[PDB]
């Protein structure tokens, strides 16, 4: 049911890409007749910058424009995030959130912490 699954920690290296495995879950009795909106946030508690937005890619922060991709299959509960050409600044917490229909939305409050090594 209601939940998101992703590693507490992830390490990567500059220049290289990185994949944060992710899978979400929700009650089967909830109607999803309009698709699901995937949204990846960076530093939710602070700046709260939008890394990914299946709904409207116009909402993506520039900091991340072009260097993030959602390699998931929404119809499979998969929300894998791929960050291209890692950088030291890209370190921080990434939180996933999906929306099925207003009253039906879910944010993962734990998130994944990315540490970009040397």
């Amino acid at each position: 049911t209601w939940g998101v699954s992703s590693p507490k920690n992830v390490q990567g290296l500059s220049g290289s890409c990185l994949l944060i495995p992710c899978i979400f879950s929700y009650p089967a009795d909830v109607p999803v007749s309009n698709g699901i909106t995937a949204i990846w946030y960076y530093d939710y508690s602070g700046k709260r910058q939008v890394v990914i937005h299946s709904g409207d890619p116009k909402l993506v922060d520039k900091r991340f424009r072009g260097r993030a991709e959602l390699m998931g299959n929404m119809d499979h509960k998969v929300c894998n995030l791929l960050l291209k050409d890692l950088k030291p600044e890209d370190s921080g917490t990434y939180n996933f959130r999906f929306e099925i229909s207003d009253s039906n939305r879910w944010l993962d409050v734990k998130g994944t912490t990315v540490t970009v090594t040397t």
